[PDB]
């Protein structure tokens, strides 16, 4: 290989392309070796990897991988019996379906021959629930959510019971997880109860149950539902660590959505770690007052300065208090918590393909987001430099600091910032009018970049749309085939019969491929035969 | 009407993203009811109001500032609110793109079908609602047979007119084999 | 040319300021310049930002300098073609 | 010297310059005197840019002795 690489590298690449074109021929694929569908899938994956690596003949390798995918889908398509479908979907557990998902052969997974085999596994042990309306299934989700604890204790006796088989079905597993997630979101909403209509007392007032206690112990104690959220969070964190250990740290960070999910739980832990720290210090001051100072009311006592700090209200709290660190992290986590609906929306028929288009645009935005940043940082530095010497002269401190310049420019994208940020109280028109020119130039630019972003996304859009949703939903289905209880409730501890089918199908593919080739060549072939007859006579 | 049907699907998605920050922003600021300059995220009703009008840009950006010297709470409010605004633009832009793709004499025939339904309601509603308070085969089977013969003939004609070359070449080959 | 116009104005302001500096040490002898009543031309350069003239060379310099920095980041357009992900992104722009 | 490639750029024959036969001849010239740097990830090349940016003055004074040195050939490559 090195000797071939030393001279005439272009011919070397051409020879590799020709050899792979020979390998990826449907004729060679079918006639080359036994189990040609598996060979075609593996060859398609190899060609895709080579297309990634080469970055020069990317279209050639994509075309060859397309040829292999077409061969696989065509061999699958000609099946007319369920035994042929089962043999194709798994060789001598959906062996080939999982291997096709890994290799992004979307038309194979989304083929009608392939989908109907998955739905039978999905809707197992419950036949009448497939024919129900979405409202009835919504009613089932509501029914399962309300009665989830009652059936959970019955799962210990379920293996002997008939109703355990219904619970263990993949659809009832999905309903259990969807119902469980609704419960978790309800907990956050219910944890904010009694503040739906506002707080009852002003922050300047200290209210304690009994005078001898410290005010901070009242605020930093854990309520019953907040202890229940921590158990929910610990269960999710335990599950993530188990998958991290099995799959390895390198592969774990590869998925951007997985990085988003892990940081979300680390944020939640960071929210309660700060909360727990505040509990330790507050009860420490509580232990001090009863131990040493003896009085009926703590207010009349002049406490030590350290102990007397925890008797203060929200007003006198330090800026970097652990409770303040806790509250901000907690709110961020709740915002990320609703992002988990992305795990459930693939199943819904109406909201399934709706989500796919949402994700596709988000990937493009990141590229423009980098460009948006570069233009943003240009005027952010440019505008900050001009006005940094008029900190007291400016009417509005907008571009006085680099932090302030980032704030005023970002909200300008949404039009939420003012236009009087470029005026001075000094009679310096050259500085002021230049501020107008730059700010006006910036605004036209962001419109141009936004308009270009809108146009580029529309072009990037173009049953290709339908097959891509079924491939995403099929990945959702296969996760539940082989995850029994929800995360909250998970803490408790001669050729073959096969080779005959493949040969029969491959003969069918070769016959039909020859038939379709010869049916397209009926006129050309016939005219050659009559000419030979004329030459003979 | 066609776009309105699509909007409902995005409206549910718009709701889910809306309710995410509605609960998220309400939780953060519910403990600064008196400390905040503007009572925007103090109550869940108030959080719904300030987030909805932000879609149309009718709400302020000073709703995330505090009168207390707690930058961690305040700066996180900026991060979430800025994240929310970019998200609604992304969902709106995705909504605009998805509707355009859903668009594609198909346009003409669909209007005539809607207007034809309007016509047929008046065939067999006499007075306006205000003034309504006062109290052998057949002759047919011959036509169908004639038309179906015409369809079979034309379908065969159009099939054989598309197969004039293929059919002729088969006939001459049989002549060669005969002689 | 904007950048040169920014520093040409900046250099001109340096020449006049040190001219007033050369005046004070040469003629008026005192420990502190504040207690001195300077000539009106020389006393002008002792003023703050408040009393500066609208068309001061330093003000002309600062505005041109800021414009140049805005244009300076426009040179990334020479580098973005090489990047694979940001290459075709720029072409549509 | 790519006589015809330059003349095709001047005449806007985009399909000639962008043809796979033509591109593979340019990349070999571009990634000269450094073979393993073509197979690196973008982050590694980003790391290289960061490495070069920090150590730029140190290799600059070494360019006077570079013509005799081996590392001068690496510096003189079009990618570097
Ligand atoms: C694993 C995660 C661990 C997280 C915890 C780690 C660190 C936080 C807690 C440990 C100490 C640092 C915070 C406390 C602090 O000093 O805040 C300072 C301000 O800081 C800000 O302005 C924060 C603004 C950024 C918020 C977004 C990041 C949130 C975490 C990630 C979110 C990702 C984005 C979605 C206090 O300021 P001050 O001195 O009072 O100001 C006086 C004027
Ligand atoms: C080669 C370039 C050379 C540049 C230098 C050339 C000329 C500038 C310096 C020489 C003298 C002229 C400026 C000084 C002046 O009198 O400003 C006057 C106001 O002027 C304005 O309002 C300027 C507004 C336009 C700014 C955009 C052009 C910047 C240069 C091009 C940018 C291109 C766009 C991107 C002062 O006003 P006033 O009397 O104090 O007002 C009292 C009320
Ligand atoms: C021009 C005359 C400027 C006159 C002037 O002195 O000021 C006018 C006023 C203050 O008197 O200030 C203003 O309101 C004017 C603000 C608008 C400035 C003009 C619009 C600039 C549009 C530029 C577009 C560049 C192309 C987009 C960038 C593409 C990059 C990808
Ligand atoms: C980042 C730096 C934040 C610095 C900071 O601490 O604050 C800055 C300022 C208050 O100092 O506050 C602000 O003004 C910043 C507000 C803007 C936040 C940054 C923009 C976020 C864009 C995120 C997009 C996510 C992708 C879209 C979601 C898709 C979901 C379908
Ligand atoms: C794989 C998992 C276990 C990773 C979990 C990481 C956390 C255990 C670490 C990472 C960041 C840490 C936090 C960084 C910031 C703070 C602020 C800190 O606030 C203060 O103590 C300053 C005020 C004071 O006490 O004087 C409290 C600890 C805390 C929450 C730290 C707690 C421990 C955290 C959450
Ligand atoms: C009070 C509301 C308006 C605030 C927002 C709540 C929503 C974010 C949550 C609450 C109930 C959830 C729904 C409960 C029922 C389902 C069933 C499930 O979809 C399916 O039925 C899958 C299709 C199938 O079963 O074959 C998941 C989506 C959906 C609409 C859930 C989507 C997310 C919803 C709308
Ligand atoms: C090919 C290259 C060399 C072209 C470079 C052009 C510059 C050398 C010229 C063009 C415009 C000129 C500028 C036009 C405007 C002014 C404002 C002027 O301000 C004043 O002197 C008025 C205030 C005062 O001193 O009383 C200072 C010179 C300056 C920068 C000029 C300096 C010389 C500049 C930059
Ligand atoms: C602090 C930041 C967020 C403010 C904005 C800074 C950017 C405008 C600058 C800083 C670093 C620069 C990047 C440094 C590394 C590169 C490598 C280079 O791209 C390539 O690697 C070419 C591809 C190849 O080598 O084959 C030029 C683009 C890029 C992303 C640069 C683009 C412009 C960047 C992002
Ligand atoms: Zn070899």
């Amino acid at each position: 290989c090195m000797e071939k690489q030393r001279h005439d590298s272009f011919s070397h690449s051409r020879s590799r392309i020709n050899a792979y074109k020979g390998l990826a021929s449907p004729a060679y694929l079918s006639l080359s070796s036994e189990d040609p569908v598996l060979t075609a899938l593996e060859l398609s994956n190899e060609l895709a990897k080579l297309a990634n690596i080469e970055k020069e003949f990317k279209n050639d390798y994509r075309k060859l991988s397309m040829q292999c995918k077409d061969f696989v889908v065509g061999v699958l398509d000609l099946c007319r019996d369920s035994e042929e479908v089962e043999a194709i979907l798994n060789g001598d557990s959906l062996s080939r379906v999982k291997l096709a998902i890994k290799y992004e052969v979307k038309k194979f997974v989304a083929h009608p021959n392939c989908q109907q085999q998955l739905l039978t596994i999905w809707y197992e042990n419950l036949s009448g629930l497939r024919e129900q309306t979405i409202a009835i299934k919504c009613l089932v989700v509501l029914v399962v959510a309300l009665g989830l604890p009652f059936l959970a204790i019955g799962y210990w006796i379920a293996p002997c019971s008939r109703l355990g088989k219904i619970l263990r079905s993949p659809f009832m597993k999905f309903v259990a997880h969807a119902a469980s997630f609704i419960i978790f979101l309800g907990l956050l909403v219910f944890n904010a109860s009694d503040r739906f209509e506002g707080i009852t007392t002003l922050p300047n007032i200290t209210v304690t149950d009994y005078p001898k206690q410290i005010f901070r112990v009242k605020t930093t104690q854990f309520t019953w539902t907040e202890m229940l959220i921590m158990v929910w969070v610990l269960g999710m964190m335990w599950s993530e660590c188990k998958e991290l250990w099995l799959e390895g740290p390198r592969e774990y960070i590869l998925q951007l959505w997985n990085v988003l999910d892990f940081g979300m739980l680390s944020i939640f832990i960071a929210a309660f770690t700060a909360r727990f720290l505040a509990f330790l210090q507050a009860t420490k001051a509580q232990q001090y007052v009863d131990s040493y100072v003896q009085e009926s009311d703590l207010s009349e006592v002049t406490l030590p300065p350290e102990i007397q700090y925890f008797t203060y209200a929200r007003d006198k709290w330090l800026p970097s208090d652990p409770q303040i660190i806790s509250e901000g992290l907690y709110a961020i986590a709740v915002v990320l918590s609703f992002s988990r609906i992305a795990y459930i929306l693939p199943a819904n028929e109406s909201f399934g393909p709706l989500q796919i288009s949402l994700g596709r645009t988000v990937k493009d935005i990141f590229k423009f987001m980098v460009l948006f940043i570069m233009v943003f940082f240009a005027f952010m530095i440019g505008m900050f430099i001009l006005y940094s010497y008029y900190l007291g002269a400016k009417v509005n401190a907008a571009f006085t600091t680099v932090e302030e310049s980032f704030k005023t420019l970002f909200w300008s994208i949404f039009g939420l910032s003012e236009v009087t940020s470029v005026v001075l109280k000094y009679d310096h028109k050259f500085i002021e009018n230049i501020g107008y020119v730059l700010y006006g130039i910036y605004n036209v630019t962001m419109v141009v970049v936004l308009l270009n972003m809108l146009i580029a996304m529309i072009n990037s859009s173009y049953d290709d749309s339908d097959v891509e949703w079924k491939f995403a939903r099929s990945k959702l289905w296969l996760s539940y085939f082989d995850k029994t209880l929800p995360p909250p409730f998970s803490l408790v501890p001669q050729p073959t019969r096969y080779q005959q089918i493949m040969k029969r199908l491959i003969k069918r593919y070769v016959l039909k491929a020859q038939v379709d080739k010869e049916n397209d060549e009926v006129n050309e072939g016939e005219l050659k035969e009559i000419k030979q007859d004329i030459s003979s006579l």
